[PDB]
């Protein structure tokens, strides 16, 4: 078990879950510059005499370590308002990824600094065929960027909307949420948010899940709380929204309940408290006893009911806080086309046809920014507007 | 394209990237911005309180002076001690010296030591004492080298009296180590008793760099500021106080000069009792230098001085280091130029222990309360000019 505590500082420096490894401490270095490198704060002799020997230096830097010129924007496949999505080769490897971008200056101006960690942790270290891979995250004095594989099948939100899906379908996109859910809360993350929207598809036809900034890791009990706006509650659980009221904590099962909206959504064809108005969708959600109905549309299976029921009950009573086991022996599951240890070795139910490697077929035409970049006004003394994004750099190797 | 080169930028010691830089910087970050007044910017505090535990692990993590066990302060310049110091673990014994940070920013003076720091490190010489770690914290800065036990010249010249034999000796010495400086393109300045140290064995080695300068094509430096000890110090150097001049390296062959006359005639040259009267005497020494009237001195001895203790145009040495070295008064059967450190010193120190500090005059402890910083309403980045300082050797 005895390491030295040069050993131990060697480790530090070389593991990729460390704050102080080698890349975080570029990033420091790097920031620092950012943020003194300035003729008001170049009064400052140890300011001064510390840019001019470094500086040099943090142009080789600069121009060595990846950058956003390291690749080339093939088109624009979504949009957050802290900043965009969008298709990218990287111009050495030709290889071909995903990318987000994360404005520095809107979130120094909006606050949301720390919102990012969750997601970062996540998509890094994962290492789930559940969960979508972060590659390489890098950054600029402008922006975060998360370079991630990229997933042309889309998103379930475009699948509902080009098929009809029968309990086959739905059965299995459900089972394989079940399993990245699942994934995520052994890694100690609540997801919070769960929707069609977060829910991608491979080459395969296979579901991963991407956008994690609405996670937060869980403490002991299991149980979190954040003072996050969420848009729309529509797969949003009635304990959550008491919850923003300040009333207290939550565990896990809360991610069960989207997954019960979920399902109703694929069978339906509607959200179950969907409404013209939030009020009114909101309201349903805190009416769910009384507002829940099956629909005019059908009969539909008397198991899925049952599941999709069993998921959108009350918290306490509700499926899934016994773990996730008695979900999986939900008779609703039962097929023979699938196990669950063998799921994703099965053929899905639609396996994307692609022209290219570039094929965007499953997403929407983003048209374009073209706006001018905002910056910050000259720092009279240092402010460190570069101190949140610090260590935020990964390579994965 | 392969691209990283950052891992050789990482590892290479002479690098400012290198991973302890790197780790200074962080290090150097978190001190100054951990205040009361900063922490009212929430970039910082949030910065702070992120990095805090991390931080307070690394420090423990590096090598702190808390690994040293203190033996006795054998030194003192001002900018702070030397100490002979002991690993707790190791159990290896070597001098510290400090360096307060305080003081170099009071003074200004916070540039000098990287010369030092570089070529302790780097020489690779058996005529200059070897840095083997340098580490740093808030309030100092600490430089870990081989020890020297032989002690230093003045204590010798205290204890005997030198006879031509052995000064022919210890300046020979003083030569090979000051031209190996000059090779690695350095001037001294500074050559004084008080920095040639004797080795276990009784040979000499250079120590106390941070006076050094660097040359440029023609091999001079610009300097307008004269660099120290009055009774050793250089026409030149005197004289460029004051926006003069700029000269080469034979300023360290007049101070050799006036270490052959402190061993032989056993005062310096240029000695009056206030520093002023000395440099004047300096600034005279075309009258002001003379043997005394007994004295029994070989001529050549008393020549190499007058070739030394010259105006430097004229100075022996300007021509190369090997018109010193054909000088008559080095005339002898024992020893060759190139083997001369393979032979046996004149005086090899007798020993007690690996801890033995017999040869280093009795120096005590601060007993004053640590003079420290004021805390800051702003940014004033005071530990910026120490980045990048630390050095592990393997
Ligand atoms: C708040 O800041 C934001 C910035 C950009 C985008 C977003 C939104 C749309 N959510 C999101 O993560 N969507 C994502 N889609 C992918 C993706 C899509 C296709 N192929 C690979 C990855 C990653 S994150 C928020
Ligand atoms: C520049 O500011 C100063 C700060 C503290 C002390 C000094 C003096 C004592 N000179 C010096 O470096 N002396 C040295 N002694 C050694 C040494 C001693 C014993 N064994 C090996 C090396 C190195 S430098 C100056």
């Amino acid at each position: 078990s005895f390491e030295t505590r040069f050993e131990k500082m060697d480790n530090l420096l070389r593991d990729p879950k460390s704050e102080v490894n080698s890349d975080c401490l570029l990033d420091g270095l790097d920031a620092l510059v950012y943020d003194l490198d300035f003729p008001a704060l170049r009064k400052n002799k140890n300011i001064d005499n510390f840019l001019s020997r470094y500086k040099d230096t943090i142009n080789k830097i600069r121009d060595l370590r990846m950058k956003a010129e390291d690749y080339e924007v093939v088109k624009v496949i979504g949009r957050g308002a802290f900043g965009e999505v969008q298709l990218v080769r990287h111009k050495s490897t030709r290889k071909v990824y995903a990318m987000k971008l994360l404005s520095k200056f809107e979130m120094i101006k909006r606050s949301d600094s720390a919102f990012f960690w969750e997601e970062r942790d996540i998509m890094a270290f994962a290492n789930s065929p559940w969960v979508v891979q972060l590659f390489y995250a890098f950054q600029d004095d402008r922006y975060l960027y998360m370079v991630m594989e990229y997933m042309p099948g889309g998103d379930l939100v475009n699948l509902m909307s080009n098929y009809d899906v029968p309990e086959k379908w739905a059965r299995f996109y459900t089972a394989e949420v079940v399993l990245a859910l699942d994934a995520i809360h052994s890694m100690g993350f609540i997801h919070r948010d769960v929707k069609p929207d977060n829910m991608l598809l491979d080459k395969s036809g296979h579901l991963k899940l991407a956008d994690f900034g609405t996670c937060m890791k869980m403490n002991k009990e299991g149980m979190v709380r954040c003072d996050t706006a969420v848009g729309t509650p529509d797969y949003i659980s009635p304990e959550v929204l008491k919850s923003q009221g300040g009333d207290g904590y939550y565990g896990r099962e809360c991610d069960w309940w989207s997954v019960g909206v979920f399902l109703y959504e694929m069978l339906v064809g509607d959200t179950p408290f969907y409404a013209d108005s939030l009020v009114g969708t909101y309201s349903k959600i805190m009416n769910h006893k009384n507002s829940l109905t099956f629909p005019d549309d059908n009969d539909i299976s008397k198991e899925a009911k049952n599941l999709i029921c069993a998921f959108l009950t009350d918290r306490e009573v509700r499926l899934g806080r016994n773990g996730v086991e008695e979900i999986k022996r939900h008779l609703f599951f039962k097929n023979d086309q699938w196990a669950w240890e063998t799921l994703r070795d099965t053929v899905a139910p639609v396996v994307p046809d692609l022209s290219s490697d570039i094929d965007t077929s499953n997403f929407d035409d983003l048209e374009e920014d073209k706006g001018e970049e905002e910056t910050f006004p000259i720092p009279k003394a240092f402010v460190g507007n570069q101190l949140p994004f610090v260590g935020f750099t990964y390579y994965s190797n």
